[PDB]
């Protein structure tokens, strides 16, 4: 399950100073424990908004400890960072990944954008074409 | 931990055509006139098959084990996120209502959302999922 652990270092100016150890660019900061978490949900989604555009690999979570603080990424989001990571290790390009799902090009374009709603059955098509198979389990 | 594919035998029907039989799933027995048609049959009637466990407050039951040989009927993920809901939703014990309720919609909500028929967004899913105490994850092999 998807969960990117957070470090909160107290500011000396007060506050919480926001970091991940897996996500180096990740730093930002809130007032109290609990909205300093929800600025690190913030910041994680606007660091994959980057990965995203710099065509680059998403660092994935280290494994949790018991009393880490993580924020979470939903499945639409966790769906898009597996593809990204697939694709880029694939080393095909954009044009051949349409070709291979069938689809024209600027359908492809919305599967490496996180603001661009996409149905997990596309991601799953995409995924296909990379030879690789995603799949659900629930606990 | 594996991808949603039903093994399913295609034979010669009696009556003409072609008959796709499931190991697991006795009520998505059919046929078609031909092989392509009986296998387009199976993915149909296997979904008017998940609809009848439902219905009858019975668990979906889960695929056999596949054998490199086996022909299957894959079921994409919109419908295996809701097949998995489905199961956990029965296994709660709990309403319609009262799922409603713990997701703050309206119940026509809950209806929809337990429709296989129906387009969900896998992060709707997930919030049900929650509200009855379990996690939905992905996995890419
Ligand atoms: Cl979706």
């Amino acid at each position: 399950i998807m969960r990117y652990p957070v470090t909160l270092t107290p500011a000396p100016e007060g506050g919480y100073m926001v970091s991940f150890v897996d996500i180096p660019e990740a730093l930002t900061q809130g007032e109290t424990v609990a909205e300093a978490m929800e600025a690190a949900k913030d910041a994680l989604l606007t660091a994959f908004d980057f990965y995203f555009e710099d065509n680059e690999l998403i660092p994935l979570p280290s494994p949790l400890n018991s009393h880490d603080h993580f924020i979470e990424v939903p499945l639409s989001v966790a769906s898009k960072v597996l593809l990204l990571n697939a694709f880029l290790q694939s080393e095909i390009t954009q044009q051949e990944l349409a070709r291979r799902i069938g689809k024209p090009k600027q359908e492809i374009t919305r599967l490496f954008n996180l603001h661009h709603a996409t149905k997990i059955d596309a991601v799953q098509l995409a995924a296909k074409a990379l030879g690789k198979e995603l799949s659900l389990v629930m606990v």
